[PDB]
Order: structure tokens, then C-alpha cells, then sequence
């Protein structure tokens, strides 16, 4: 839609799942949630997200989303998932 606001990108997109924690999704802010996904790294799950999980659409529900914008989606909640 718009990459404008980082914030505004996971609040339009990661909104659905991982706002309330619906479909399994691990929670827009946790520490044990995280933690798992920091071991390796962060990029590890912006592929992820980008790819598709089981429950994830591919692209994240994006389209022309930069890595910018993404990697800050991710790290506007902690730096990981
Ligand atoms: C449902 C409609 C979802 C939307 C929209 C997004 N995510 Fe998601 N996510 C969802 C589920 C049910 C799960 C599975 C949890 C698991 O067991 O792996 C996930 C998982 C992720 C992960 C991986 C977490 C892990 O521990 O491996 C990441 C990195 C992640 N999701 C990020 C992410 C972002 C940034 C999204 C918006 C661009 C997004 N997800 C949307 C369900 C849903």
C-alpha cells in the first residue's frame, strides 16, 4: 500500500496475526518471543517474512516494500520477527 512509516506498515500489514497473537503468531512485543529469532540474527526472518511462513501470505502482505521500511517493521517491535 505505502512504506511511509514503518509503523504504519506493520500496523497496516503484521495487524491482523501478530496484534492479538491469532493463527499462532508470535506477539507484536514479547522478550521469549524475540529472544529465539535474535540468536542468529534479524535479517534471518525479514527472508521469512518476505518468502512466506505456513500462515503468512508470501511477501508479508506486501509488494513494493523495501528492506528499509521491512527490517524497520520488524525493529519498530523489538530487532528480530
Ligand atoms: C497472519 C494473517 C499473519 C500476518 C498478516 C503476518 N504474520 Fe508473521 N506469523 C504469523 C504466524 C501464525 C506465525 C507463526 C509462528 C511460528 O510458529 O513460527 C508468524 C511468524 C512470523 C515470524 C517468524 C517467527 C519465528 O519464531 O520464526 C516472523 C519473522 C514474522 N512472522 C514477521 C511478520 C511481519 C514483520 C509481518 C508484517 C510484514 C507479518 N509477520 C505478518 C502470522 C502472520
Amino acid at each position: 500500500a505505502d512504506l511511509q512509516d514503518a509503523e504504519a506498515i506493520y500496523n497496516k500489514a503484521c495487524t491482523v496475526c501478530h496484534s492479538m497473537g491469532v493463527a499462532g503468531a508470535p506477539k507484536s512485543h514479547n522478550t521469549a518471543d524475540w529472544e529465539p529469532r535474535l540468536a542468529k540474527g534479524v535479517d534471518n526472518l525479514v527472508k521469512s517474512v518476505k518468502t512466506g511462513l505456513n500462515a503468512m501470505p508470501p511477501g508479508g502482505m506486501c509488494t513494493d516494500c523495501t528492506d528499509e521500511d521491512y527490517k524497520a517493521a520488524i525493529e519498530f517491535m523489538s530487532k528480530a520477527k
